[PDB]
């Protein structure tokens, strides 16, 4: 677990704005604590602290901080920070970014946005992290504490509790606002988390529709619960799905709820049979293309 | 409307237990205020204090009292006591009702039972009438506190708002009483108008649905938002009737989906023209329905 | 005071529509209660229920009721109804009077206008009644129910406690309401009594004013904190009149600030002496005046 | 039950001041209501209205009203009162009284006296009635609205529950009451309670004790932990009694504890059994005696 | 802007209990933040920690920690730190305070003085900074966490609150203490900040009368609703000069009211003249000398 | 004061599972404030940081921290443990423990057993510890900031409000958990606490009672408030007796009362005599005993 790390830092990570590159190392406060300074390209970039965990009781984390403050502007929204964020998610469920440096998601958090829905919280969400927490203590008081928190669900659950969270604080927020130039950005980054759910629902219902129709269709000996079980959730995928071609509003709405008559469809359809193996199958690709949504 | 009325009682109404005549009738306390004294049979047994209204501030409204305590055993829970509410319902939006002399009514009140889903609460909930108050001022205090209020709703609103508030009395009830005959009865009760209230569903979306379709279809100076919330509001309360259709299982949750876009699209397709009074009118006629679901 | 009563209603008082008198009376419930039935002109008019009191700890009051609806458009609004609560105004500190026959205290308290701004309530409130109920209990559960109370304010104390809500239950109102022109009857009616209340001032700062000179001028053995306090205030209360004088638009800011360092000099000047028994007093009749601007 | 009543009232209730006797009866607005009036030797007394009960769901009660004046002196604070209704409270569960004419009732009550501190509330509090209501509606509004009501415990689980609730009640007029001979009063009224409650402790703990001392014994399959907590019940209310035996100033502290670990015992201790019946019984018997402590 | 620092301390800042210098300098933990090294006269004083600010989400913010125990009797309270916050607040709109070392705030904190009142409070609260927070955690959990903030008011709003909310809190205050002593400091110091605002007042007031009285007086094409404005702002200024003359505690409540229809009599009594020229101007400077009453 | 530490830890203090020596020392932040690194037997251990104090608005307190991870499980829970807070809590009155290589006490804590319950708050429990603060700041925002506070109590109320505290937030514990492995821990925890008062009560008891019981007996001129004084201050002892003689829960409820009339008892009946010197003085042991149940 340690060494993924720190060979795939000496090789290097790629980017258009210059390779990222391990510079020193040092060791933390704990044993399994480490500082890692890179360099972008040849030049100095930012500093790594991590944690790499102690099961069961204590998760890895790490910590970005200290940008290059010459940098700023060119490795804040860059490929460069993609690139090395996509890395940290594969190792790290819980991560720490110092925001100094960083102009327009400054700019924008002072303004009110949901964390998850600011420059930099947004490049974390997508990325699957999920619980956000807003650090601004007065660095006279205690320096670094001005840091972006997110951590990556524990369960569905959990993470449904916190989509539910971001759109409640979204709305609250869209209904606040006054900055036509930042509410529109502010859209465009929800919408994007929308609508990258609402392209997969659209097919999975194509699939889980057609799992259902073939299903009541042809197999011989089944109940008259499960050819309405595979009676209905064909159609309600099918509302679904039209409200979902003409991206409609109001369709995850009805995507939640055919989700649910799926997973009904799905439970009780399933057996040995190639149909409700597949019937049951695509209702569950069905019930787990809805879930992002909400 | 006092002569429709003094015309039916003299004429009687007939029922399984005798006829129900005026004996005696005579000026209240207002000018459109009356007593009718009944007689069932050939005995007396009760009388209303009726006013006819004064347009618009003052609504008509009856107050059924002083039962004949032979015949206790005899009215509530009969032909009688429907044909009387059926009757009274057709003139008044409100309806007092001394519940004293009816145990069932009585208990299930004392139980807890929300007003409408009492024995004597049901009559009139079956006939239109959507708000209750359930009144029982000691009788040493004042004289003529034990009564059941009914009122019709004022507005397809009110009908809708008077519903979800009993559905959400009728779950409490059932989660914190233990008796299971008393539950039984209850939730009979409350069935009932779940399965009557499907049925309205099948026609009230209906009228509902053309009159979407007749919005945005020729109404051309609408909105964009508007035609997307009339157009999705329509093809769910499509999908919707298709469940009952069938009688299908997973049509209540449905409905539940449909009639929350079919406020929306009432709320925000606001209008002095005939096209959107009727369009809102249809959908808020449809979420009237839906809301005891 | 019965026979104060019997004397006058016998006597008759005169009006635009008519001589009112005593047609018939009789005693009631209780041995200081009685009911008077009046006429007006050739007709009959309306009942008065009537409570002498039993000192201390019973007031007086009266009930306005069973108005004839064949003069109910001829008596609400007219010098009758003027004469009749000038009149009871001067004996009894309490009134009901049922609203029920008066459609335009009706459709105002229908339309959330505060009791003592409704057309009936106003002419109440002109007589010095300051405290108001508006009661409407539906007639199906109990008969006489539809009545405004209106009372007299206890103490100046009082006085002042009525006002102070009644502006904040007027702007809550003003903000909601979207009838221009029920609003503008009801800031009318609203707008007279602040205008009627300035001259109100314009003297009660004046015995308040001497009376403050003479508090701190003769009255030795008084802190002095307290000549502060009783030296500002006078001196606020002097500047506020000059405003009034001219009668200026900068004035009720001003009595405003004057009379919460009133309520400061009476708050703190407490005493068993004359002097300063009529200083709180006369401060504390000053900042009654002052509630409504 | 009728019968019960109508011989007593021709028969006759002696007093110092007076027979109280029936005057005149009649059937009232119920089949079982009835009034009668009374007299006092020479004149008219009052009425009262009854109510015989409906069973199970109609609870009987009794309204004491429409005192003769010329009397009110005579009557309340007597030999007369007392006999009435320690006549009624053998009867009723439920009582109303009208406390118009009585000033020192209507005092207290206007100077925030408790009902059953009051001085009409209080000779209902020693017959047994625990749970008091003072109305004071407006008598404009509604004639027969200055009363009060008390009722017998429903359990002696209410019994308690009327109780602490009255020493919190009484605590708080006690501290904000600047009246000594009022408190005094009061507070003598109260202790009269304590005392009379300290011998009814002497009692309740015993048939109290012997039933915990019956149930550990002989009941075999019950817990350990119910026998460690009937076993310790009874030995807090072993100790209770030995501070009443020699009536120690030390001894409400004790029953206090000795009364919450009783309401374990009876909590925990539950039961078809007659052995866990009784043995709840004889600990909440005693909780209700120890509440006003 | 950072200059002006470095060049002002190199000199020195004098005082009576001696001179005070920069020992030693140190980059901070960003490239606009510095450690800087004082003495006293020749001995360690204490360290700034800077903040130069980064324009324009940035301000900038000073911190004054590590004081030498050995000279904290000496220094807290003496001339010496009343020179060295002069400074400080020519540059500086936030500042942090160490008061580990001051026996005599921190005494009274400990009882429930509002900040702005304690003796180093008032010291800051002199100079102009209005919003305060009280810092007290642990030093055993983190070191550094005993200091006042101070932060000036961004807008005249903000101020008025401020004001208010100092106000409320030290009447809560003087309501709910036991200490003759303390009390007596507590109220010298509101009174003080009272008293220097009401003697303004006088003046501005004085002023403003004669301008609102020449001004109704001779001026010939003039309103009624003008010399109703300046005939009755005048008159305000009158009993509100009396109240301030007689030095009454009621005074800023008719100074505030004063100030409303000097500030419409200002408004509007203004144009081309010279006599609404000094009218409408000196109201608003008596509605300028009322507003740090309250 | 400072020696009596310095000198106690350079000659070492004993442990089976080692010795406990200094290894260096380094001066603290403050001048009264320190770090001592500490060994086991040879091998690193931990650090304390300490500060002694300065009179009278600053206390001593004590930072543990900086366990070495790999004698985690050597050093917590062992006597090694044990001794050096029995040390520490004979010098200050604060104290703070990092947790993090403390895994025991850590899943504990993350199951919500309340701090002075776990393995490790009930350690400095038992050593007279009332007053608990659970620190879980995030490493990444700050470090060191899982750490366990726990102060004496400054006055027996205090004293008596904490342990009311945690005898509420233990019930109410004991009510939300679901781990029977757990529950059992955490009750005998309470019950030891519970139990050594309980055993002490037994005893103060019966020698308040003959105190009581003497006094009443043969002292010749005494009053009747007196002798129902120490009459039913000893029939309480008494009661108090039976029920935690059959070790009854509902014992300490009767502690507690007798408690107050053995007060009442104690007050009341003191003076000059042998029998009011040695009455008063058992029932104010007796109300002494009762005190720490609650």
């Amino acid at each position: 677990k340690y060494e993924e790390l720190l060979k795939t830092l000496e090789n290097g990570i790629n980017s258009e704005e210059g390779e990222i590159r391990l510079v020193r190392k040092s060791q933390g406060r704990f044993k399994e604590e480490f500082n890692f300074d890179l360099s972008l390209g040849s030049k100095p970039l930012l500093t790594l602290k991590v944690f790499l965990g102690r099961k069961p009781y204590w998760q890895p984390w790490v910590e970005v901080f200290g940008v290059n403050p010459n940098l700023r502007n060119v490795f804040f929204g860059s490929e460069a920070e993609r690139k090395l964020y996509e890395f940290l998610s594969e190792h790290f469920g819980r991560i720490f970014v110092e925001y100094f440096e960083d102009k327009e998601t400054t700019y924008e958090l002072q303004k009110g946005v949901p964390p998850a829905l600011s420059r930099l919280g947004f490049e974390l969400l997508k990325l699957g992290y999920t619980y956000f927490r807003d650090w601004f203590i007065p660095e006279g008081l205690m320096e670094g504490g001005h840091k972006i928190q997110a951590e990556k669900p524990k369960t569905a659950e959990a993470k449904a509790r916190h989509l539910a969270n971001l759109k409640k604080e979204f709305e609250e927020f869209i209904g606040k606002c006054e900055d036509e130039g930042l509410i529109k950005k502010v859209k465009e980054r929800y919408n994007f988390l929308e609508e990258e759910a609402e392209e997969r629902c659209r097919l999975a219902a194509h699939h889980c529709i057609h799992a259902c129709e073939r299903y009541l269709a042809l197999c011989t000996e089944s109940s008259r619960e499960q050819r309405q079980h595979a009676g209905d959730c064909a159609d309600l995928c099918r509302l679904a799905a039209l409200l979902l071609e003409r991206r409609s509003p109001w369709a995850p709405a009805a995507c939640e709820l055919a989700a649910r008559y799926a997973l009904a469809c799905a439970e009780r359809c399933d057996g040995d049979e190639p149909l409700e193996r597949e019937c049951a199958g695509a209702c569950r690709r069905f019930v787990a293309a809805c879930a992002p949504l909400l």
